[PDB]
C-alpha cells in the first residue's frame, strides 16, 4: 500500500505536540513538587505554626513550583502548583490572623 506516513505536515504536528507535551509534563511535575510543600504549609495547624510559619511554607511551595522552564510555566501544571502553594500560605496567614 502507498501510504504517506513519513515526516509530513502531520509528522511535524506530531513532533510539535510531543514537545509541548514534554513541556506540559515538566510543568505538571514542578507544580506537584511545589504543591507538596504548599499543602504541607496549608495543613500545618494554626496552633502548631503561626501565620509567619504558614507564609514561609506557602513561599517554599511557590519557590518549589516556580522552578519549571518556560514551556513548563506556559503549561498549567507549574501555575496550578504555585496557586496551591499560595492558597496554603494564605490559609496559614489567615489562621495566624
Amino acid at each position: 500500500l502507498t501510504d504517506t506516513g513519513l515526516l509530513s505536515g502531520s509528522e511535524e504536528r506530531v513532533q510539535v505536540a510531543l514537545e509541548e507535551l514534554q513541556d506540559l509534563k515538566g510543568v505538571w511535575s514542578e507544580l506537584s513538587k511545589v504543591w507538596e510543600q504548599i499543602d504541607q504549609m496549608k495543613e500545618q495547624p494554626w496552633v502548631s505554626v503561626q501565620p509567619r510559619k504558614l507564609r514561609q511554607n506557602l513561599d517554599a511551595l511557590l519557590n518549589q513550583l516556580k522552578s519549571f522552564p518556560a514551556r513548563l510555566r506556559q503549561y498549567a501544571s507549574y501555575e496550578f502548583v504555585q496557586r496551591l502553594l499560595k492558597g496554603y500560605m494564605k490559609i496559614n496567614m489567615l489562621v495566624i490572623e
